[PDB]
DNA sequence: TTTTTTT
DNA sequence: TTTTTTT
């Protein structure tokens, strides 16, 4: 009954599960799987607890459809790191079974043909591109499952409306032509049934945590529980002191990185003045061995006191700090929102510290994500969450203590709808306007109960379509997998380039490669003028040929702002390709050390997208210049 | 004794010779081969008759050295067509023997590795490039023979000073370090011994023609022989009439192409009004079948009367006219200087017509080349040469009848000497100035008895060298195989291009490809303005970016003249790559139909030379643009 | 304070 | 009126 080995599943999967330490499943898994015709092609939406095997139901369901129907099954995750972890887990499981597992996260290409894969794991954007390419190829017949994780982001996010568009597209094409199951999961929402009806699915929600969570708010010198009950000047040092005495973990969250690192050593100073080691020296040697080896105030308190962790560090140095937390050594740390959604680091007591984060009240989802970190897999007994706040912000703490998530919206003229219709008209599926009205009648906005007719008006004033048939520019946007809003910027960049390209240096090819801004770093004025008015004569001429001019910099339109904000990002990569050591570039430019290494990953991706933008349009000369350099930018 | 089969030679060679119709050798071959130590490494210079097996001695000698020493043997010819004919002959002979025969003529590449060849046949320029590349590689040890044909061009030509430079270079490098024989031949010169001494060679000259040549000058109504003797109003029709009656061939030469074709039908009109056939209709069908098929006044008199032949016709149509002369059909024709040095077409009587050719007296070499066409291999009995001239130009006929060739010059600051020293200093052979004086002491100018010191002065003011060591520009000139005078023009073309290359159309890549002018065709003014001031907006902008400007065209420096004279040649190829039919392009541009098809061959060669000019200098971006198009220009 | 596309 | 280079 309440044990997975009793159920029918391949033996190797349960050997792999029990080898890790997995045990008998809880009741919510049985309730999810025994809802009725869920095991069949009827879809399913469930809300199992996040910290108690939420993905087990979907993982068990994904085998049945790809073994019986044997068509395909996607898998969608929001972030690259969790995508990689799930990719490795699904590898060790399914490849042992024999079901091929493919990854699309980050810059990692599949390196294999699509038509011989089953459980391709993507990160929304890759899945959307794959679906669009399949539709533009007339190969949707091979699709059996679309497993969607974290369904609650479809309404308020910059990457969930893609999930909405994908789901309505596949549902429309399948019904107009359930052989395809759209099983998914969310955390907890009031209007979960309305989502299930639009997916033609059942529904069941549960609420039970493996470790009871003692949630409290501390004011002055007392502890008050959630329901205004007393159970037992910040005194965080005292609070931290009572926790390490029972050889367990502690964790506190801070609203800023400067506050994060300062408070990890302010407490350390108050710890040394009052006053395991086998691996305590291995990490110290690792600190000096590093290629950068800055060895800042972190080095002082790695073995002795309290260190800090955030995203302003190197992917290796930042990750290593999390490595010690898994074994022992350091116990106390500050993290900011880095561990809120980055990775999962359990701790005994979590001090959310200030109720207000970033000048605004902490979000209900963010607070629940922060608090849910506490609790191991039975190692500890109770999890705690302390919110230190005095006098003011009293109502903020209690209201955030007793709150619920808002219902799901639809985020739907709107740019999330312009792309919605431009991937079926171009795909050849929806051609006639009368038939086009059928497609919008089955979208999720229909179940949540015009502007649809005006959608093609914007696609006529701006050349995207021409019964309706695809064009060269309309087809080019979908192949590159970028929104139609961005095409109007990249298109104008390449048209101006063909009239007098500069071939001697590499600054002109760099400008057409760097991603726009992505809000990577605040731009420091009065430093560009010092940096710009020293460039060689060969580099200043390229800047005047792309839009940059001494008429806006330090002298104070989106098009004029987009061609000047792209120059600063291009100059940073100029010293990366010339093998200048990282020590000086992060100081001359005045950019943070944790952001420079994040531009290199985002620059190799954008380089390989513009060559495709010209292939599907047709430009033989511009391909050679862009394609012969995209490899050089990756190095250095 | 006087028969080649008696001598020691491979049997298959003599089977191949006698199958064609070759017979016992004459006395001059025996005298050449039995001069003493000529058969050894001692060099040889001989002057056997041109129409009586001149090349037989060299062909027989080339086998012994490549079979005994087995190092290499070059072969140098002045023209592409004779090079191809000799390539096929040497193929059928040596490949039957087993000695590999390689060709370098025209655009035909060897398509095989150099290090596995013996008798590579070149056309001066290819041989010079091969020698320079071997020297810049330290591989001169593998060289056993350099057979040079038509040694009399080393003094007065645009392509013989290359032979002089090659010979002095190889002699200097061999003696300073005869293992290499430099056996060659010339027609007849007074100072032949002085040439033999500088080559360290014997000498023997002969004068005996297989067919006695009755050379006469006709004035009025009488015939006078060479030595003012009478033997027997132009009356060329009468002269032609008495020749076809004995079923043999006739031929007359004209000073112009318009005169050539007019006089071939003026006589035809005077022939029809007074008034074999199996193949007479095959050629007529070929005339209309042609891809062009203009079928001008040539078509009227191909089967009936007299046609014309020159270089203003297609390589196939012009060649076919010569094909009929080999079998039968047409007998009378006019040729201009086309058959003087192009190909060998024997005829019974040759009418040189006007003593003055091209507004100047006919050259002694040209007149001897023209007259020597008469006479078959024993088919006829006597050859004749008629010079029709009245009143004026009387002294011109007799003086040209009794004349001899001028002695060999040395053509050596002089641009033939700047390149002479720039291929050893760059090659690393001659480094020290004291040693550099040794090289110039063994050149042919030494035997014909300062400015040598000033030679390196021009190589310092203009960057070509930097003890002396090669540089990037100096090395780049030799790899491309073009004279240092031309580099200073091509170099300035590419430097300006890197500042604002235009990538949309193909006019900018065309300009850097077209050969400079080579005096291909007279430029017709007042037609360019009509043609230029109608181009699209995308093409006019390219012209202003390369040097062309509306400040010199039709409004009236070598650099300013070289950038404007190259534009007309570039526009002709613009309609070749757009698949415009040849019918209209030869009329809109006003260029001759026989010159348009000569630009296509000379444009594919220059396209592949500029990519190498940037390789040996180092320019990654400009290579891709030039190399990706050089194939497109070849087509169409 | 914190992420994500293409061959 | 008539020719010739490089991968």
């Amino acid at each position: 009954k309440l044990l997975l080995a009793n159920w029918g599943l391949p033996k190797a999967v349960l050997e792999k599960y029990h080898s890790f330490g997995v045990k008998k499943m809880f009741e919510w898994q049985a309730e999810c799987l025994l809802l009725g015709q869920v095991l069949e092609g009827k879809n399913l939406v469930y809300s199992a607890p996040t910290s108690a095997g939420k993905t087990l139901v979907a993982e068990l369901l994904i085998l049945k459809r790809v073994l019986e129907m044997r068509k395909k099954a996607l898998f969608i995750l929001p972030f690259v790191s969790v995508a990689k972890e799930k990719k490795y887990y699904l590898q060790s499981l399914f490849q042992e079974v024999g079901i091929k597992v493919d990854g699309y996260m980050g810059s990692t290409s599949p390196s294999r043909h699509f038509s011989s894969l089953d459980i391709a794991v993507c990160t929304i954007e890759r899945a959307n591109g794959l679906i669009n390419r399949l539709i533009e190829e007339n190969k949707m017949d091979l699709l059996g499952m679309v497993v969607v994780d974290e369904l609650h982001m479809l309404g308020d996010s910059h990457r969930g409306y893609l999930l909405e568009l994908l789901l309505t597209k596949i549902c429309y094409i399948t019904r107009k032509s359930n052989a395809v199951q759209i099983v998914g999961m969310s955390a907890t929402l009031p209007n979960l049934e309305l989502v299930a009806s639009w997916l033609n699915a059942e529904l069941y929600h549960t609420d039970f945590r493996p470790v009871p969570l003692l949630e409290s708010v501390k004011v002055g010198n007392s502890i008050y529980d959630s329901s205004m009950k007393l159970v037992r000047e910040d005194h965080v040092v005292s609070l931290c002191y009572e926790t390490i005495c029972d050889n367990h973990s502690v964790l506190l969250f801070c609203p800023s990185k400067k506050w994060c690192e300062k408070l990890a050593d302010i407490i350390a100073r108050e710890f040394y003045n009052l006053h395991e080691q086998k691996e305590l020296l291995e990490v110290m040697d690792q600190l000096r061995r590093l290629p950068s080896g800055l060895d800042s105030v972190l080095q002082k308190t790695v073995p002795w006191g309290v260190a800090f962790h955030h995203a302003g560090l190197t992917f290796e140095e930042r990750d290593i700090i999390e490595g010690a937390f898994r074994q022992g050594l350091i116990r106390v740390l500050a993290a900011t929102s880095t561990l809120s959604s980055g990775v999962n680091l359990p701790a005994r007591r979590v001090i959310i510290r200030t109720p207000i984060f970033g000048g605004r009240p902490l979000d209900i989802l963010t607070y629940k994500q922060m608090v849910g970190r506490a609790g191991r897999k039975g190692v500890d007994t109770v999890g705690e969450s302390i919110l230190i706040c005095k006098n003011s912000e009293k109502s903020k703490g209690i209201a955030l203590l007793q709150g619920s998530l808002k219902p799901v919206r639809s985020c739907l003229v709107t740019g999330s709808m312009i792309r919605a219709i431009l991937e079926i008209i171009v795909g050849g599926v929806a051609s006639t306007s009368q038939d086009m009205h059928t497609y919008a009648a089955c979208t999720f906005l229909a179940a949540s109960m015009g502007a649809i007719e005006a959608c093609v008006m914007w696609l006529l004033e701006n050349e995207f379509i021409q019964v309706y048939h695809p064009t060269h520019l309309g087809s080019a946007t979908l192949s590159s997998s970028l929104s139609p809003a961005d095409t109007l910027d990249i298109f104008a960049d390449l048209q101006r380039a063909m009239k007098g390209f500069v071939l001697e240096n590499d600054l002109h090819i760099l400008y057409l490669v760097t991603p726009m801004f992505e809000d990577w770093t605040t731009i420091d004025w009065y430093r560009f003028f010092c940096l710009w008015e020293k460039l060689p004569t060969s580099m200043k001429r390229v800047a005047e040929l792309v839009g940059v001019e001494e008429g806006f910099l330090a002298r104070c339109q989106h098009r004029q702002m987009a061609i000047h904000k792209r120059f600063f990002t291009s100059l940073v990569l100029l010293d990366l390709i010339s093998e200048v050591p990282l020590r000086e570039i992060n100081q001359k430019y005045g950019c943070n050390r944790g952001q420079i290494q994040s531009l290199q990953q985002s620059a190799a991706v954008y380089a390989g997208m513009i060559t495709v933008f010209s292939n599907r349009l047709g430009w033989h000369n511009m391909e050679l210049l862009l394609s012969q350099f995209q490899k050089r930018l990756t190095f250095g």
